[PDB]
């Protein structure tokens, strides 16, 4: 099974810095689909609640400069 979730992000916002979040997508394990929103500055999020976590969107924005928020 994997289902769809979203989350607010510390300072993705108002530049193509989205891209380097979703260029890593189509590298991960246990995901099948995701879409970023620049404008607004969210992210949602297709994934294998089993095989993964918000683990395999956590590193990926902590690491890249900003940081989560899935409440």
């Amino acid at each position: 099974p994997l289902k769809t979730q979203q989350m607010q992000v510390g300072g993705m916002r108002c530049a193509a810095c989205a891209s380097s979040i979703e260029r890593a997508l189509e590298r991960l394990k246990g995901v099948a689909e995701a879409s970023v929103t620049v404008a607004t500055g969210r992210l949602t999020v297709t994934y294998d609640p089993k095989q993964v976590s918000e683990i395999t969107i956590q590193e990926r924005i902590a690491a890249l400069g900003y940081t989560l928020a899935e409440p």
